[PDB]
C-alpha cells in the first residue's frame, strides 16, 4: 500500500504544517502537525477541557463506531517549545492520504497548553519519530508509520514541504518526479528515539564550505534551524545590523536586508537554503526587526535541522532495519 497527502503551510511565514487526517467511521477528518520529532498522535476532541478549545475541529470517540477506549492508558507530552497536552486513549481507524491503519492508537486530549489553544489551525499532532518515544502509560504505542510499515510498499515515507507553498507527505514510496539529481542518504542513530544524523558542514552564502561534524534531527515539528552558536554566529556576521537579542529571544536582523543562503552538508552533497527562507518576519507588528529563521542550540541540548531546513530537500525517512535519511534537491 502507499499513501499521500497534501501538507499546507498554517501561515504566512510556514511557522508550521498541517496534514489532513481521517479518524473514526464515519471519518471525522481533522488537520494534524506531522511531527517527525515525537511519537504521539494526539488529537483535540471531545473530552478536552471547553475553555482550552478555539476553533479546533475535535474528535469524537464516541460518534465513530470503530473507536475503542484502551483502558487504562494516559498519556501526557511536553515539547521543547514548552507546550503540553495529556489525556486518554483510543484505538481507531486513521487513514493519510489513502493509507489506512486500524487499531491505531488516537491520544485524546483532556488538557492542552496555552499555545495549542491559540492556535485554531492545529487540531493534534501526528507523531512519526521512534516509538520509543511514544508517551502512552502503561502499554506504549506504536506510530502511525510503524503500524503502517509492514503494508507499505517499501519501508519509508517522505516530507516535500513546500516554502510559503503547499507540499506532500508521501507513504511507502519514493515519488522520483519530485525532486532533481540523487538522493544521499546518511546514518541515523536512533538511541534518543529521533531521525538523528550527522551534517558534514555549512556554507554561508556564497563562502567556502566548512567540513566539521554536526550531529542533529531531522524534526518537522519544528520551525526553524538551530545549530551551533559559533555556526550561527558566523551566519549572522554576514548580515549588516543582524545582533542576538536576549529580550526578544533570538538573532534579529533589519527587516530592510537581504539575507545570504545557507548551505548544509549531507555527506558530499550539499543542500542550499535560499536567504528568503531564514526570513521569519517582524518580530512584531509593524516593527522593523526582523527575526532570524537560523537561531542557535546552545540552551537545547541537541540541534535541530527543522522546516528552515527540511523545506529546502526532498528527505526521505527510511525506516527500514537499519534506518537511515536521505536528501535530494528540489
Amino acid at each position: 500500500s502507499t499513501g499521500s497527502a497534501t501538507t499546507t503551510p498554517i501561515d504566512s511565514l510556514d511557522d508550521a504544517y498541517i496534514t489532513p487526517v481521517q479518524i473514526g467511521t464515519p471519518a471525522q477528518t481533522l488537520n494534524l502537525d506531522f511531527d517527525t520529532g515525537s511519537s504521539d498522535l494526539w488529537v483535540f476532541s471531545s473530552e478536552t477541557t471547553a475553555s482550552e478549545v478555539d476553533g479546533q475541529t475535535i474528535y469524537t470517540p464516541s460518534k465513530s463506531t470503530t473507536a475503542k477506549l484502551l483502558s487504562g492508558a494516559t498519556w501526557s507530552i511536553s515539547y521543547g517549545d514548552g507546550s503540553s497536552s495529556s489525556g486518554d486513549v483510543y484505538t481507531d481507524t486513521v487513514s493519510v492520504g489513502g493509507l489506512t491503519v486500524t487499531g491505531q492508537a488516537v491520544e485524546s486530549a483532556k488538557k492542552v497548553s496555552s499555545s495549542f489553544t491559540e492556535d485554531s489551525t492545529i487540531d493534534g499532532l501526528l507523531g512519526l519519530a521512534f516509538s520509543t518515544l511514544n508517551t502512552v502509560s502503561p502499554t506504549q504505542q506504536k506510530t502511525f508509520f510503524d503500524n503502517a510499515k509492514a503494508s507499505l510498499d517499501s519501508p519509508v515515507f517522505t516530507a516535500d514541504l513546500g516554502y510559503h507553498a503547499p507540499g506532500t507527505y508521501n507513504f511507502g514510496f519514493i515519488d522520483t518526479t519530485a525532486y532533481t539529481g540523487s538522493i544521499t542518504y546518511t546514518a541515523v542513530s536512533t538511541k534518543q528515539g529521533f531521525w538523528e544524523w550527522t551534517s558534514t558542514g555549512y556554507a554561508v552564502g556564497s563562502g567556502t564550505f566548512k567540513s566539521t561534524s554536526i550531529d542533529g534531527i531531522a524534526d518537522t515539528g519544528t520551525t526553524l534551524l538551530y545549530l551551533p552558536a559559533t555556526v550561527v554566529s558566523a551566519y549572522w556576521a554576514q548580515v549588516s545590523g543582524a545582533k542576538s537579542s536576549s529580550s526578544v529571544g533570538g538573532y534579529v536582523f533589519p527587516c530592510s536586508a537581504t539575507l545570504p543562503s545557507f548551505t548544509f552538508g549531507v555527506g558530499s552533497a550539499r543542500i542550499v537554503i535560499p536567504g528568503d527562507y531564514i526570513d521569519f518576519g517582524p518580530i512584531s507588528t509593524g516593527s522593523s526587526s526582523c527575526f532570524g529563521g537560523i537561531q542557535s542550540s546552545a540552551g537545547i541540548g541537541i540541534n535541530i535541522f527543522g522546516d528552515v531546513a527540511l523545506k529546502a530537500a526532498f528527505v526521505v525517512f527510511n525506516g527500514a532495519t537499519t534506518p537511515t535519511l536521505g536528501f535530494a534537491s528540489k
